[PDB]
């Protein structure tokens, strides 16, 4: 399809994820397969890697988006500051495309939560905060123009494997210390030790706002010990709550689609419906972790209250499928099959792929999964978009 459009992508990770140059250089985008950013690159689309707060609430990795992208001192919003008890301002940076600020636009491919953080960016740029705004006005204080609303600079966002409903892991007995398994599991993929104390940062979770960092001699084990009990796990200013399905719907009560943006959901499973009462189960190839600690959990679990039930057995190892087309418990977004032509202020559902959660980046391998051009084929696509 030929190009329309000259806007760059821009990668943006889920509930784990780092920058190029963390993890030694292994790449979140692409890990055992390669590099994602430069497969694309080096085929004429210019595109980015942004590192947000992997652990983080999808407002406090948007606030850091935006400021990575425009350039500038990370802004959470005195009102939320000051209602969640963490700084107001985070770290400063030079900007990766000031001239989004003078009419310039981006694409966001967005993995896992990361999906999340993706539409909150829009929703935030096109409305703004209208908390915030009062907030400022009634203290006398300055405004991040992300919270004034009438900017726009995202002409498409892909989302894969996001939990757009959340993800009914949550609901797990020691979900904590599964959770931080998984980033131990991450970690170990990535050739990183868990029980070693690192002098080099090597995994920044970002967390200056809660005035958290991993300390001199301490190790991922023990600083993560110190995460479980710290307020980036234990407040509702988390992933962890937005990854709910609670959290998510209250999530899709205010983050809607833009009609300004297109959007593009690619859904991942990687189980079999088993004969004795209809429950799901890994396929041989899911990564280890998953397959073993999270997936016999989400192809069985069913919650009255929640309203969890068969339709949502079916996963990817993190996150239960029928989350992942588009938002729609708390949401008015329209969801529509991919008819050959992308639409505009709706979510088009590229169709679900048979790869799982990890391997779907590269983390984990799957020989059977063409990473390569799947990237490709996405870049394509956005690039195709009139804008
Ligand atoms: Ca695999
Ligand atoms: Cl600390
Ligand atoms: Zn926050």
């Amino acid at each position: 399809s030929l190009r329309a459009n000259d806007a760059p992508i821009v990668l943006l990770h889920g509930l784990t994820g780092w920058g190029r140059e963390e993890m030694f250089g292994f790449k979140y985008w692409g890990g055992v397969r390669g590099d994602i950013e430069q497969w694309l690159n080096d085929n004429g689309y210019r595109t980015y890697t942004l590192a947000v707060g992997p652990l983080s609430s999808n407002w406090d990795r948007a606030c850091e988006a935006y400021a990575q992208l425009v350039g500038g001192t990370v802004d959470y919003g005195a009102a939320h500051a000051a209602k969640h008890g963490h700084a107001r301002f985070g770290r400063t940076y030079p900007g990766l495309l000031p001239e989004l600020k003078r009419g310039g636009r981006i694409h966001i491919i967005a993995h896992s939560q990361g999906g999340q953080t993706a539409r909150m960016l829009v929703s935030l740029l096109e409305n703004g905060s209208q908390e915030e705004r009062e907030y400022a006005k009634a203290h006398n204080v300055s405004l991040s123009p992300l919270f004034e609303g009438g900017h726009h600079f995202v002409l498409s966002v892909t989302t894969i494997a996001t939990p757009h409903d959340g993800t009914t892991l949550v609901n797990m007995v020691d979900f904590t210390d599964r959770f931080f398994d998984l980033q131990k599991a991450v970690l170990e993929a990535a050739a990183v030790a868990s029980n070693v104390p690192y002098t080099s940062q090597v995994y920044d979770f970002k967390l200056d706002q809660w005035g958290l960092r991993r300390q001199p001699g301490e190790s991922f084990d023990h600083y993560f010990e110190r995460l479980k009990r710290s307020p980036v796990w234990t407040s509702t200013d988390t992933a962890r709550y937005d990854l709910s399905v609670s959290g998510a719907e209250k999530l899709n009560q205010w983050v809607q689609a833009s009609p300004n943006t297109y959007y593009l959901s690619f859904s991942t499973e990687r189980t079999y419906r088993g004969a004795l009462t209809g429950n799901h189960y890994p396929e041989l190839g899911m990564n280890a972790f998953s397959a073993v600690v999270c997936a016999p959990f989400l192809g069985s679990y069913r919650n009255p209250t929640l309203g969890i039930d068969d339709r949502w057995l079916e996963n990817d190892g993190i996150v239960n499928t029928v989350s992942m087309n588009g938002p729609k418990r708390g949401s008015s977004d329209r969801i529509v099959p991919y008819d050959g032509t992308l639409k505009k202020g709706v979510w088009n559902d590229m169709g679900t792929y048979n790869v799982d959660h990890l391997e779907i980046i590269g983390v984990d391998p799957n020989p059977s999964f063409d990473i390569r051009a799947f990237y490709l084929r996405l870049a394509e696509q956005l690039a195709s978009l009139q804008p």
